[PDB]
């Protein structure tokens, strides 16, 4: 019976040490969960926010690159319409010299 | 019989204290297990807003050579409407100058 | 013989009662851990109908948005029509006008 | 054998403890396992909220971007009608003006 006293309590010594150290794991990892779920969450807010920004910043390209295309059709219509006045102009010149000439023959 | 009572207290504490192990053993495992999927969370996030940021940069960077363009056409724009009314004036005058002639000529 | 059977017995029967004092301990987070999970779901459930109430009342907008600006661009180019040919008139009466003041001036 | 008999109890005694013990363990691990279930159930509801409430969120912003530049543009072209009207309205009314003023033209040039 004396070494069966002696075999426990040596076997009891031993689950209980293993015990403390296995309590203080848990502790810790309960800890460290605790601030890796609080860096997630923040994470969560600040990608919202970028995400946010980056729909706000692809809606305005988008719409500034059809104004540039919408101003370049425009500035090419107006390119051909002042050549082609210019050009008006030119031929009347020409026919009012030309009618001063029909004109002048008297 | 108080040395069979010792054995049997001390059976039923070494009983108690495996089953509190056994039990710690499988709570650690279960912690050090979500701790990692947190820690990969955590790291899928953190890159997922590093390219976010970039984009925003990258963005911007686009916006504002594109408002500088938007307004360099307005300014062309503008110019072009200017001689455009200048040039059909001229037209006008011309065609007034000709329309005279082409009746005194008729005369 | 029935001594190790009292032995046998006691360290069992403290292994069962450590192992539910690790259930006890168990249920009592999951209880809690439940709690936390069910308020979340009831809040993502709430801001979840709100975003697409939201999408809705946008969708409707951007499409009647749309459809003034159509309208807005067939009335436009209608009133550019109107002007190209409103100062076609105007080029031809001050043709006429510029021909009459030519007679009258040979005259 | 009267020590027998007290001993006898004790093993009695100790195995009846230790069924129970065992039964309020079965008891306790179906309520870990029910309470386990339900806890996998709603995490599983959360992701896939968050997933959903994401898209959502998502097209809400889309949406109230292209309303903001849509009403810009409806502003931009309502300014440019009343322009155009005003242009109409004068172009018109030189017309008028070199019609009266041709009709006077012809009239002095018939006397």
């Amino acid at each position: 019976l004396d070494t069966k006293v002696s075999e426990l309590s040596h076997k009891l010594g031993s689950s209980e040490g293993s015990n403390r150290s296995l309590e203080e794991e848990t502790a810790r990892l309960r800890s460290l969960n605790q601030q890796l779920s609080s860096s997630k969450h923040e994470l969560e807010i600040q990608l919202n926010e970028a995400k946010a920004k980056v729909l706000a910043l692809d809606e305005k390209a988008q719409s500034q690159g059809d104004v540039i295309e919408q101003q370049r059709g425009r500035l090419r219509d107006m390119e051909a319409a002042l050549r082609q006045t210019e050009q008006r102009c030119a031929d009347l010149r020409d026919t009012l010299a030309s009618a001063e000439g029909r004109a002048k023959e008297a």
